[PDB]
């Protein structure tokens, strides 16, 4: 365990090895951590647990900190298995202990653990739980940030916001605090997290932060459920989220494609050359989706004013990894971004139009598509470079 | 080089290392080979080249066999880069050498190599090229088996059918002939090849084989462009293709899914238990698409009377790898097969219906979907097992 | 659960998804299963549990079969986590239940579970446990097949040998019995298992099987801890093990290497051509260790009369993946096999001699090494082919 | 092509897709590029070519820039295939063109291309080649930075140092200059490159840089063979190399291991906790070698004052991936670093001592090893944490 502040004790778990979250949909190249907190005032409160894979360790470690029967209340901000995953093993030892959570969390907790007999206590925004010594917890519902069950818990006096997933990041380090870790790595992990997980809930971010601030509660620390506790200039992460939620983009274009014989790759490289020659302000990145980290592609899309996506025609349809990434983007809801589809074909083609239609349906504002037959010769590569120049001109930011 | 028969010399390339074809769409776990043949009669004829990656070796090796200027004719059955990939380097040495190919192959050859000045000679089915000593080549067009440019070349007297991709397989071995290799491995590779590449052209297979047989030409050997030369009971591969083309299926069900927290996996396992208990005749296979070889999944689909496909709901859409595999299956055109969609959701769901509609559009005859919320408890697992029992009963073959 | 025979009930777990065992040292491309058996006579006996990852399911499923308090005895044949992994969760419900195991298993069980207070009962070979109705269990110690704690348990009357890891295989199927599954796949998985895991204990295999047979106990079934129950001609797997233990080899040579710029790959391919031309009886396989399944390489080594291993020189040492595989082979103890080291270098070299010395130390009988500088030209490739011809002649089996 | 300065034209190749160099020994997660330069004064000089995979493109692109017959001289700084890989295709068009290179480069060029008839001109340090308009090239031999053939070429007047591999990095971007790319990414790639490739030649770095500076030649730009041209404060990369060569280390400890059942992982995590609690100045990183990027582990080792390496005992030897990484480290020659070996065992063990001996032989100054049996309980984890505390105290930097 590690002291957070006063009588707040981090009793979580670092996970150096973990490389896959949500099946294989989110790759954690710097591992992760699962933060749980024990507050010891007149009442003893446990905030969240840890991933199910560490259930045994979590309960044994908690015993080393406190006799389990001395825990008064358990707060579950969110019932995804990376936070409530040790709850069944803990509850087996202290079956009657009250659990405080949102109404939706009863559904999600029962959904995973199947113990509807536990003593649940529904909390709504503004509800309070007194823990003594002039301190209390104030609950704030945050539905769809990022699950229906989600909430945050604020501790008065100590002025700590327990934000669960919000403001967190998958970044394993033995140091608990934000000022103690490498800043470049920290912020890279924060942005990858927002881009890949929170983008579709962006419309909910500014209203919820606005609501919380209107409570006029001081924030000395933000203790999230993943990665660092924000204790040096904690509002920095809040301000980033406000920037990130507003249909964020930089002067940046991302190009990604799949290819069977490199023809669409040659088109992509020519497009990039045309962009770079025409508007040097623009940062350009190119990825082969079959050979690159998918989450890195999506973080780039999030950061970009526009994208070009490429596929050849394969059995009259799109290449499968491109079809999958377009499905995924549809669910992520990127906004205010432009796109252009491109690709090669051997005879009747069709995949480029099929792709451009799905990109439009995903919310991208479409420019003209670029098509070529078989392998582009010198003449065709010139047309590909010009497509890049024309896309750069059309998408250029104001001087 | 290796003697095929009489004056036919294999001058190809074995590829022990290759693991990816068509980008990463076809995984060659036993490597591959690229067969090219040099026939030396009164005229010298080269049939096909090899993959572009071995262009230097191919030309140097061919020089070891024959002075390049002594080659009279070049036959290109098919211009995909794994067979015509060394053509530019060869043609640079002997620029005026005549090339015999289909009309469509002029387009595809020019498409890849950009030398429209080469001396192309269009051949149609039944056209002949005399090479002396009472032998000649007879060309047979085979459009869309598997490209518009595809054809086969038959050599009279020696009675050898050069079938290019047809009847071939990706299976690297130093032994050239079918009777010289491991039979289980050979036939596994043949079926994986047909299932993953030729399924969508199945309707063309029986008419083309019927046409070729109606020529009343003896076949002593079938010399393909990948893997073994069929010289012991060569019609065995032809008969397999006739079986494979007729909307082939065995008494077999394939279950595949993706999952973020294992809920859909639990459903899949319960379904399988219900099937196995109800109809023991049925071979059942289960795959997590995020953790398994995709081509092996598709070979199983090809072999199956039906499939169950599973996904959870992720950001109101399907899991991406499932969306991609459904796109791919749509292009493959499986026929006479049944399906049932299944999966878990947390709140409003939607992915199962989205999946079932796309499976129907891909040609599967749909049975009822199976849905569950969060993690299935004992009661829900019973419903999943019963879904399996009911699917087994509905899809059962006649006693 | 599934009936094995009479009152023996399979209460295990199928694992369709698992792809890695022992870290990543053993890849299970066809999944696996964990077999546990409940015998219900006058006494109720549980034989083994399942992998720790399925602990919750195992106990819940066992409850569906029997009230936990009705279990009289628990037999633990082997305490590796894939079999005793659910023991802590089970013992928490029935703390006083007697456990029967070898002396060494007390050490290994306490080693993993840390409950030395459990009621252990040491069994030695020939000890018996009466379970009523004229049936009893007879224990047979099998130390280092494959752990110090290992044993088998034989059930009289029903004539079932519970062999735990021995005779098992990682092969997931819903059908329990050997006659119900695909035979090619079954035997492939059995051999991969023996080659990769049991080879170093081969010297113990023939004496232990000899001892068991000398008991004159009928064997109607062999119920292992992984994969199928052998009930049709069960001695078939026993006879295979006797063949496999006797320093098994076929007329087969395996070539494997790593390479930075393909020079050692070119040497390997030339060597193979020389072998194939010289002794057509020999099955040859070639693997790039950086691009191939390591367990498949080792299964081939096991099946081979000899191996050639290749590395270039990298920073005055061997390429790392080759150093690792030689370490692993040293621990596996291959016997009666021949080897030859080969590779390329740029200047002073040294890796080939370094490799040949380690192969000798691993137990291989060494033939001359083959060395080349940079990329082999035509002359050097001739020398590589001749090395193959000479190796084939030297290692040839009798006519 | 892109203008570098005055009459110097970049005529290289960007490689967005490439992910593997030197087999799979160096992973390029941000791609790479191959820089070649054409200088057009009174004489026309080509400096280097590009990777063999882009040979066709390179020659076609060069034709677009200049008639091949107008090239006067070719300079080959280094004959590895990523730079001289297009030389055979270029030389086929202009066979008589003089090549300037080191004596050793004749051996390496002939080694790869097998055209000893080409007109080679040996250059030694200080030799000059006049190209007119008051400019000339001055050659500087740099043997073993990083091959025997390596050299740099300096262009007077324009004051550009063509350093080939030295000062380069694998970092693909359409922008050519150092001030035009993301600085964090650039410097990350520079350090990964030095750590993984140049560490063993560190002793040669300070003398060669000292020699070059003693020439009193102004340096306006450093045009390397990979990544950016250094044109803004170009000496920044030179100063980094001087820091990196001096047995570089930060206040940082790297822990890495392999594990079959997570016991050694538990030890590693406890060790890390002890370090972090004892000396908060120290940055700690932990990697499972079977699940992490190997080059990232080695970059961390390079940056570290010490390492702890972990393995269990497997068949009386070390786990193979650990044996391979120790072989690789032996060749890399890390200096002034401390180490401690650790790991778990089941019975007789031996792998930890085996590992500690090899680490000592690799140049690490050894502290005591840490050993545990099976899975560490609470008592054993305390000993592991204390090992961490004791290692932190011993290795602490001065206050
Ligand atoms: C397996 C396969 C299936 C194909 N199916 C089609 C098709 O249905 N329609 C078409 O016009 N071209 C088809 N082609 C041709 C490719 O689209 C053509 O080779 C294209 O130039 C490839 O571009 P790429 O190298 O970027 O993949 C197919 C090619 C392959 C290898
Ligand atoms: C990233 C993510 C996004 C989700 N989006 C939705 C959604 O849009 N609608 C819904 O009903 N459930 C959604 N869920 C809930 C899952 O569908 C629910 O956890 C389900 O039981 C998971 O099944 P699985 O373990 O097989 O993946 C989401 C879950 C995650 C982790
Ligand atoms: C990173 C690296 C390190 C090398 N170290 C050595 C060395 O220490 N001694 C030597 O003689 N050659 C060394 N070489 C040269 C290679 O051994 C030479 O290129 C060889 O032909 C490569 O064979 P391969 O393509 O099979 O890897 C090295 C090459 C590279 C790329
Ligand atoms: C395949 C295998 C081989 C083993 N060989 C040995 C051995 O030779 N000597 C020994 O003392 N323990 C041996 N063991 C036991 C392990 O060292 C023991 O389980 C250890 O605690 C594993 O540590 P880990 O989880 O970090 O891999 C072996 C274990 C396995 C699975
Ligand atoms: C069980 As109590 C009275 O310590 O909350
Ligand atoms: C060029 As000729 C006459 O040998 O075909
Ligand atoms: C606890 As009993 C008497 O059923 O073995
Ligand atoms: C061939 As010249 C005279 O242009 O160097
Ligand atoms: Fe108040
Ligand atoms: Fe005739
Ligand atoms: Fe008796
Ligand atoms: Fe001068």
């Amino acid at each position: 365990s590690i002291v957070v502040k006063n009588n707040i004790h981090w009793v979580g778990q670092r996970d150096w090895e973990v490389r896959d979250f949500h099946g294989t949909e989110y790759k954690t190249l710097r591992g992760s951590s699962y933060n749980s907190y024990l507050i010891r005032e007149e009442k003893n409160v446990l905030i969240d647990t840890v991933d199910h894979k560490f259930s045994r360790e979590f309960v044994q470690n908690l015993r080393n900190e406190i006799d389990l029967a001395d825990i008064d209340y358990i707060v579950i901000n969110h019932a995804e298995e990376d936070h409530a995953g040790a709850l069944t093993e803990l509850m087996a030892q202290i079956p009657d202990t009250p659990i405080y959570c949102t109404a939706n969390a009863i559904d999600s907790i029962n959904g995973h653990h199947h113990h509807p007999e536990w003593n649940f206590n529904v909390v709504k925004t503004g509800d309070t739980l007194d823990i003594g010594n002039g301190k209390q917890l104030i609950f704030v519902e945050t539905p769809m940030l990022h699950w229906p069950d989600s909430m945050m818990t604020y501790l008065t006096g100590d002025a700590v916001l327990f934000s669960n997933d919000a403001f967190g990041q998958h970044y394993c380090d033995e140091h608990l605090f934000n000022d103690e870790v490498d800043q470049t790595e920290l912020f890279e992990q924060c942005q990858r997290y927002y881009a890949n997980i929170l983008t579709p809930f962006s419309r909910l971010v500014t209203p919820k932060i606005t609501e919380i601030l209107g409570f006029n509660l001081p924030v000395d620390m933000i203790a999230t459920s993943h990665g660092v506790v924000w204790r040096d200039n904690p509002t920095q992460i809040v301000e980033l989220y406000l920037k990130w939620a507003a249909d964020y983009q930089e002067d940046r274009i991302t190009i990604f494609y799949d290819t069977m014989s490199n023809n669409t790759r040659m088109m992509a490289d020519a497009i990039a050359q045309g962009i770079a020659e025409t508007d040097p302000r623009v940062a350009v990145k190119i990825f082969n989706v079959a050979r690159s980290d998918k989450n890195e592609i999506l973080t780039n899309v999030f950061r970009s004013k526009g994208v070009l996506v490429g596929t050849s025609t394969m059995n009259n349809v799109m290449m499968p990894k491109i079809a999958g990434l377009v499905e995924e983007m549809t669910g992520l809801r990127f906004r205010n971004k432009r796109a252009s589809a491109f690709g090669s074909h051997g005879w009747s083609g069709g995949a480029v139009d099929r792709l451009s239609t799905r990109l439009q349906d995903a919310g991208f504002e479409m420019s003209l598509s670029l098509k070529a037959k078989w392998r582009p010769d010198q003449d065709a590569l010139k047309l590909c470079r010009e497509h890049g120049r024309e896309i750069a001109r059309q998408w250029a930011l104001a001087p």
